[PDB]
């Protein structure tokens, strides 16, 4: 495991409807965990509703 990949989306609020955004992934040196993941992401994104949608470790 080489790398691991992080998928992430944010809840946003478009012509009075909430809807879900897909953010950029971000790829990660190593190994992280999704805990690690979720941990990495909210520190992103500062107090915004952003959620890890799945994290894809590579092998190589």
């Amino acid at each position: 495991i080489t790398k691991t990949t992080v998928n992430v989306a944010k809840m946003v609020m478009v012509d009075g409807e909430v809807q879900v955004e897909q953010l950029p992934s971000e790829t990660f040196v190593g190994n992280l965990t999704m805990e690690q993941a979720q941990w990495r992401m909210k520190r992103k994104y500062k107090g915004e509703p952003v959620q890890v949608v799945s994290v894809e470790p590579n092998t190589e």
